[PDB]
């Protein structure tokens, strides 16, 4: 990991600048630090395909490099059927250069054009994997489990597990402060935690008690304000956050499902707040 010289292939401060957008919001690189993610840029390259063209095919095992796409979409088709639509700023054949496998699926372009960063296996290997693998498998235990992301398929569970990190918390620590920035979604995988509003007056109020498999912070993501509660860990607690940059890559599917919960009658504190 330390000794790895990563390629570098030539492009404009412009393509550089386009690239690390893209790395910002894609999960594969949630965890790099500014000098990685310089790194995996210059050891990028764009290409281009036609509609129709397969970016890859299922079984395939020359298997040397994934891409995020910058613009247009591609099918992911498996044993002849569609399976799942990819969008600009996801990636094709991450899987493959993660678990050493041949591909898993037909990749095929369904817009005109489709334009894509390209990354070789050997830079993703040694410079983005990281802890990928067992990042994804310690959270998909519980994910599985956590009831709003039941709308999430298979490939997608294992997709917010990229971008999760978890925290100890003690009682009486404060998780989510009132009146400050929301900028992590919780997922509660043990313990309680109290969810401390405020009256007009500004008196603290208590709002709501939360457990294991509940989720908060995702109120400021949805309506784009100011966190309206404290959230205290009532017991000794342990989370998995997710930033706001990665909301909608990660949980786009169940967006309409936290909605719909913000409107229960557990928020009608939340409610009164407009
Ligand atoms: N269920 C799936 N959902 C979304 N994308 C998939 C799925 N299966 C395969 N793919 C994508 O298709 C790619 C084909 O090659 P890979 O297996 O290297 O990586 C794969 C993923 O990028
Ligand atoms: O009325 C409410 N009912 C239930 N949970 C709430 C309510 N208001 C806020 N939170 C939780 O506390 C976080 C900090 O603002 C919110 O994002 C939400 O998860």
């Amino acid at each position: 990991a330390k000794s790895y010289v990563a390629p570098y292939f030539e492009k404009s401060e412009d393509e550089t600048a386009l690239i690390l957008k893209l790395l910002t919001y894609n999960v594969l690189f949630s965890f790099l630090d500014s000098r990685d993610l310089m790194t995996v840029a210059g050891a990028m390259w764009r290409v281009e395909f036609k509609q129709d063209d397969c970016i890859m095919e299922a079984g395939q095992t020359t298997c040397d490099k994934l891409y995020i796409i910058q613009d247009g979409k591609a099918d992911i088709i498996k044993e002849g059927q569609k399976v799942y639509l990819k969008v600009e700023g996801t990636a094709v054949g991450e899987l493959a250069l993660m678990y050493q496998t041949p591909r898993a699926a037909t990749v095929k372009v369904c817009t005109p054009e489709l334009i894509a960063w390209a990354l070789d296996r050997d830079t993703y290997r040694h410079l983005v994997m990281g802890s990928a693998i067992r990042r994804r498998e310690t959270y998909i235990q519980f994910l599985t489990n956590i009831p709003f992301l039941s709308g999430l398929d298979n490939y997608e569970k294992l997709q917010l597990a990229d971008a999760l990190s978890s925290d100890e918390f003690e009682p009486g620590d404060y998780i989510i402060r009132y009146g400050e920035e929301g900028e992590w979604l919780y997922i509660i995988l043990e313990g309680s935690v109290d969810v401390v509003g405020r009256d007009d007056d500004g008196n603290e109020k208590h709002v709501w008690e939360f457990g294991k498999g509940d989720h908060v912070g995702e109120l400021e993501f949805l309506n784009n304000h100011a966190n309206v509660a404290d959230v205290v860990a009532k017991t000794h607690v342990v989370t998995a956050k997710l930033n706001r940059r990665h909301f909608e890559m990660c949980l786009g599917p169940v967006i309409d499902v936290l909605k719909r919960t913000s409107q229960q009658p557990n928020y009608e504190y939340y409610q009164s707040k407009l």
